[PDB]
């Protein structure tokens, strides 16, 4: 007895792509690697219950490969597999509503996660993939797991694995517009003179180095190519904020003089991220945890300033 039925297949969710499929053999055996919701049935056959049912598979002719890179802006003929085997996984952890906001309940070492999203809920920015635009929006709504699969998934992180914040937030801004963002910064050493320079995108938002938006106003020593000690400072900011990041170390946090900041307690290969948020006052958000303190003191690594224009005094 032959026996089918119609089920979709899609690289993105939306346009869908109508398919007849035998039921006497694997998914795999038609389409290649196939995923319901993130799950790999490629070595699964066909049941009644699929009948209708949209299932992810790989971009393997042009119109697949065309739709998959407007869609994700990325041609890593990995990328859908990562995709989907997070999202295995991120669709069961909870994202529950902290201050306001969407956070995670922790699992599988998802601490700099929680602390990513909860800092992109706080600052202006928009993505330029659309995967990203619709998850994200969903992920403010609540329902995050889509957004964290592809964190996972454009930063090459596998569940479980421990991740930085700073090199996260790198990924992201990557995939924004931020093309409006510039820095011009001075640099100043008492035997070879002055030097400026500037920079634009990504590289206008982030520095490391320090963790002070204002010692940054002031200036920061540095290395030179003579062996002398130069002072960085900044000459001019256009941006809608500002990430300040530095290695660990004891840092005191003041209400009212940041947006939001990421805690690192730990080693290189092992430790744990929390967030403080600087509303009404201090919120640490520690995934589904949260307390409250009027000063804070702890070893920073990431702090969030809010910007519009800046332009320095030194002359
Ligand atoms: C450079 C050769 N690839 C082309 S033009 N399309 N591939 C697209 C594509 C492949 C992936 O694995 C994930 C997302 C995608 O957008
Ligand atoms: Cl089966
Ligand atoms: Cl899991
Ligand atoms: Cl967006
Ligand atoms: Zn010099």
């Amino acid at each position: 007895e032959v026996r089918t039925i119609k089920v979709f297949t899609t690289v993105d969710n939306i346009n869908l792509h109508t398919q007849v499929v035998d039921m006497s053999m694997t998914y795999g055996q038609q389409f290649g690697p196939t995923y319901l919701d993130g799950a790999d049935v490629t070595k699964i056959k066909p049941h009644n219950s699929h009948e209708g049912k949209t299932f992810y598979v790989l971009p393997n002719d042009d119109t697949l490969r065309v739709e998959a890179f407007e869609y994700y802006h990325t041609t890593d003929p990995s990328f859908l597999g990562r995709y989907m085997s997070a999202l295995n996984h991120t669709k069961k952890w909870k994202y529950p509503q902290v201050n306001g906001l969407t956070s995670i309940k922790w699992a599988d070492n998802n601490c700099y996660l929680a602390t990513a999203l909860l800092t992109l809920q706080q600052i202006e920015l928009k993505f330029n993939p659309p995967a990203l635009q619709d998850a994200y929006y969903r992920a403010r709504a609540g329902e995050a797991a889509n957004f964290c699969a592809l964190i996972l998934a454009y930063c090459n992180k596998t569940v479980g694995e421990l991740g930085d914040v700073r090199e996260t937030m790198s990924y992201l801004f990557q995939h924004a517009n931020l093309d409006s963002c510039k820095r011009v910064l001075n640099v100043v050493c008492k035997t070879c003179g002055q030097q400026q320079t500037t920079l634009k995108g990504v590289e206008a938002v982030m520095y490391m180095g320090t963790l002070s938006y204002e010692q940054f106003k002031k200036g920061v020593q540095i290395p030179c190519t003579c062996g002398k000690q130069a002072t960085k400072y900044l000459v001019q900011q256009e941006s809608p904020f500002v990430m300040m990041s530095a290695p660990p170390a004891q840092y005191e946090l003041k209400h009212g003089t940041f947006t939001c900041a990421s805690e690192y307690t730990g080693n290189y290969q092992c430790g744990h991220y929390k967030h403080i948020t600087s509303k009404e006052t201090l919120y640490c958000i520690d995934g589904a945890l949260l307390t409250k303190s009027s000063e804070y003191k702890g070893p920073i690594t990431d702090v969030f300033y809010k910007e519009n224009s800046y332009t320095t005094t030194i002359k």
